């Protein structure tokens, strides 16, 4: 559907996940924070390469595809909300429901024969750990633990996070994130010295191929992932050597970290203890279209009342922010960017050279072709035809 | 020739107007104001793809394709008109007559075998009501009057005016002035209520089909056009109602405008009486390229004398320019703007969901398919091929 | 392969460099001067739409693919040089040998599989006169002087110059520099009066086609290149007339220049004596990219002693650099830019129509097309396929 199919045959068995430059459909995906979206405030965001647009109306969040049925424009260009229940459309006044989208009333034509007979697409919204995440898909959603990492929706865990627009394919991060190599970027990060963090520059692997990862078919609720366990049969490295000579090494601080790392589909990564041993994050690369996703992290910690969550909030603001989601993942960021034009020509998926450490990608890229809810297309986005 | 064949084939009867993405070929349009361009003071522009040249010579206008035959340069980059009656390209000195074109010269090589057997694509320009036209066509040209709205012509008619660049198609520009529901747009103008007109929301329409528009083939100068008769045997939407509560009122003032509203090939808009019950506005949407049109705004009130000429241009300057052509069309501006997207990829045409005021516009398109002189292509911007 | 098959059907006989819109493989191209670039600090640029990077390693030039085997990535958006004879990727520590490109080491896995067993591309890099060149091509490199005009690597000949980037294909520059008729650009330049030139408007030929030029296919060092004859059998235009009457004159100063003109292979352009009897000029014009070209221009003086080369050096930079490298030559660039449009296509190359001077270009892309060793396509620069 979105890739020549002379470069899908020739990636046998991984050609979904690389089809798949617009992301996956019928999952859901988190877009922006609860406290970012006010009531009778609408935004609008584009997801999976749709304009999108949320309302909270009575405290409980809607979507609608930001764009009249009649012409094709953005309804967001002029909000006209005129009752709590509907939008008019600025242009001939087309006026929907939010809560299904069901076109109730033309104040240009009160008489249109339009009128009940048309239907703006719908998406389900849920808030949950004040982030707001939306169902891109079509039917009855699947419950938001399916495509959520393990103890994200724990009832005493605590998340805190940042969002912003990053510019490369959704799966380049995906890709940089679980790659367990790419570690030799992060030796510099202020967050290693200023938190005593323990960090190879890398691995040498041990075992056979199936023991470098866990793949997670098998989950109670339906959650589709990989472990990286390239550490369990393998020796990290320290000591970064040119013709035998040491040139750099790692980091020898007494914080263990990233016991446990896996990515889940849709999209999301969770890396465990991190970046403190009394904590966790869990990231997501959102696909907004080809070229561009939101990078969505979020520190998750286990707070027994409103005193520990006081607590986590003044030290996130004033260390784990500025000095982990930014100091330490900003180079994650560049190298996404780094990857762009290799892939852009989608030749970047064949005339790649990988290695050992890739095993853990190549099991994702299998995962997500196998286990995703469907192929998002440009048909999806420019719609239905008449 | 510029759309894809198979949305050609899904708009049946409207196919040729689809297609016409660069505008009419064999058509007048105006380009600009008689005061903008001087005697010897040669202007570009470029009019349905072409990049043009228009020079005033003993108070006379002539047009050549800024485009040297030699090497392919726009003569316009260096002007060098060395005698009133030719211009030098900067390059090589081939030298063409604004008269009709031909190669005269060559001050690098006066015994080139190519002197006076090549010729310079020229266009027919024309003035009138201190508007230049030009005739982007082949052939001896049609009266002007055939591609000008009734009225526009008459001796006493004093015409001023506005134009600019708009980054919209052509089409998007007409279907907007001649759209009889798009009036919602207007609800909110500093002219509705500082000139006190009666604006209805909209239009409940009656009748048949046909009643809706009078088709104009039949005009003993060959225009060819369509009046919007929307409100003959329809009722004006004062109230706009969502769930039976009235939201919005239209403008209750005493002034009545648009009695008649016009739409001509090859894309000029007359809405009688506008912006006060004792004018007339005529605008043309004229193509630039694919992406663009010159909004050409103009506003006709009949005047018997210099006396009556002289207050026109000081209302003209002091009210109706800032209040009406500014005040009430740069609502018109942002909506054309606003279909960009959906018709970017041809696709709008097949996937817009039309209702019963868009009569209006489908009968134009029928019009412009059937009655319209030529449609250009890219093989007319880029030649023809040696 | 870069061109529509019809377009170089309608060309025959210049097929080849019409096709060549990246320019030729299998050459040496200039791209820097020796002291732009220091001991250890290497250097990115783009060369036929391949990224590069240049180290100086002991004084000695080497040259590495700016592409990492691993994922695509370019080594220079983080430079780790971390032995003399080594760069790092800052993406997952591959490492490369500069002087033969072979993976000697990963730092994130010295175990890997794929060390000793992978090699980056090289090329062949040479200084000569203070230039830098790279053999832009595959196998043993042929000598310098094979893709250089005749005497710039004479020893006594003392070569300054500038060079920038210049936004039109390398075709058109070459073809620009060599066009006989094109003096006419020049005719205001301030190098003209304030040097004293004797600089015609043009020529008109005489002799037969064959006299035009001299096609030089019999050079002992195997240079391929075409002189411009025109002024041999042909009469110089110094009066320029249109319907008879003087309307501008040539220049009629002293000094002699531009005997001898030659383009050679893969693109420079030689003018003796020029910008002054006592001197010459070598230009070359570059490939970067389809668009975009090194303007990498030179002017050569026999100098017997030290003496003589700080005087040169002197008036280089106070006379010839601002008011011939620059007052003469920015002319050319903006000529060049003139033609993008008519050429972008790639149907200026059928559309054109040429004039008895052009028989001078018309004789260069017959000696290209026959004499390239190359040509340089999209698969050269996205890579041999897995
Ligand atoms: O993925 C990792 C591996 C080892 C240490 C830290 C990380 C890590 C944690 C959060 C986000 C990331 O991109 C990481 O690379
Ligand atoms: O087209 C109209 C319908 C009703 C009232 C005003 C107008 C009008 C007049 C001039 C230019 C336009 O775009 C209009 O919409
Ligand atoms: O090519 C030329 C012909 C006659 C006089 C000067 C030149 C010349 C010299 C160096 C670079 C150029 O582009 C020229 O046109
Ligand atoms: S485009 Fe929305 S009502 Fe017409
Ligand atoms: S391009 Fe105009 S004379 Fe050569
Ligand atoms: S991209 Fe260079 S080592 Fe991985
Ligand atoms: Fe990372
Ligand atoms: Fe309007
Ligand atoms: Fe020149």
């Amino acid at each position: 559907a979105n890739v020549d199919e002379a470069i899908l045959k020739r990636v046998k068995g991984w050609a979904p996940y690389v089809d798949a430059k617009l992301g996956f459909r019928n999952h859901w995906y988190p877009v922006m924070f609860s406290k970012e979206i006010n009531e009778g405030e609408p935004k609008t965001l584009k997801l999976l390469g749709e304009n999108l647009l949320v309302n909270r109306i009575d405290g409980k969040l809607y979507c609608l595809k930001d764009r009249c049925l009649h012409r094709g424009v953005q309804l967001s260009v002029k909000v006209e909300c005129k009752t709590k229940s509907t939008i008019t459309c600025w242009y001939h006044a087309w006026t929907y429901r939010w809560e299904d989208g069901v076109l109730c009333d033309i104040l240009t034509n009160p008489t249109s024969a339009q009128i009940g007979r048309q239907k703006l697409k719908t998406y389900p919204v849920q808030e949950a750990k004040g982030c707001v995440f939306i169902y891109l898909g079509d039917g009855d959603p699947p419950p938001l633990a399916r495509d959520t990492p393990p103890n994200f929706l724990d009832d005493d865990m605590e998340i805190l996070g940042k969002n912003q627009i990053i510019k490369s394919n959704w799966r380049l991060a995906v890709e940089n994130g679980f790659d367990p190599s790419h570690i030799y970027i992060h030796k510099d990060s202020i967050l290693v010295k200023d938190n005593d963090l323990a960090l190879p520059l890398g691995f040498a692997p041990g075992g056979d191929r199936k023991q470098q990862t866990r793949v997670v078919d098998d989950d109670v609720v339906g959650r589709k992932g990989v472990y990286d366990l390239i550490g369990e049969h393998g020796v990290p490295v320290f000591e970064g050597t040119i013709g035998g000579e040491v040139v750099r090494e790692g980091a020898y601080g007494e914080k263990i970290v990233a016991n446990d790392i896996s990515i889940w589909l849709p999209g999301v990564l969770k890396v465990n203890p991190f970046p403190n041993p009394d904590m966790m994050q869990f990231e997501w690369y959102v696909p907004i279209d080809e070229n561009t996703h939101y990078y969505f992290q979020t520190l998750g910690k286990p707070c027994a009342n409103d005193e520990e969550r006081k607590k986590y909030e003044q030290e996130f603001e004033s260390k784990w922010k500025p000095m982990a989601l930014e100091g330490f993942n900003n180079d994650d960021i560049w190298a996404r960017e780094a990857m762009v034009d290799f892939y852009a020509d989608d030749k970047g998926w064949v005339n790649e050279i990988l290695f050992e450490s890739d095993e853990a990608i190549v099991a994702w890229r299998k995962l997500a072709s196998e286990h995703n809810q469907g192929i998002q297309t440009q048909a999806h986005v420019s719609g239905l035809e008449h």
